[PDB]
């Protein structure tokens, strides 16, 4: 169980951060596509997160299905990352950053993006 924390200027680049890394957590767990959930507003951040994941995992060539859940009265966003053979990533983001918490057996790994 392996805790991370990192020191981002601001919440875009939190967003790219932990896209990235994220990313590459799956692509060593030899991920090639994966389901995406959003559960969030629907606003500019969503359209935010929604692209820098996108952008992440075609540079990686790695394959989303994206479904987005949409609630109004969430005031932050979740984001629940299913991959094959157990792999999971759940995602919180809010106007403190970033919370990632990855999931492989017998693997966890949290990540923190600060500020």
């Amino acid at each position: 169980e392996i805790k991370e924390t990192f020191e981002v200027d601001d919440l875009d680049e939190a967003l790219r951060l932990s896209a990235e890394k994220i990313i590459e957590e799956m692509k060593k767990w030899g991920v090639t596509e994966f389901d995406l959930k959003f559960y969030g507003k629907d606003d500019e951040l969503a359209k935010k997160a929604k692209e820098v994941i996108e952008e992440a995992a075609k540079k990686a060539g790695v394959k989303v299905k994206s479904e987005f859940l949409y609630d109004e009265n969430k005031d932050k966003i979740t984001l629940e990352l299913t991959g094959p053979n157990g792999v999971k990533v759940t995602s919180e983001i809010s106007k403190d950053g970033i919370k990632s918490t990855v999931e492989r057996p017998d693997r966890k790994v949290t990540l923190t993006f600060k500020l």
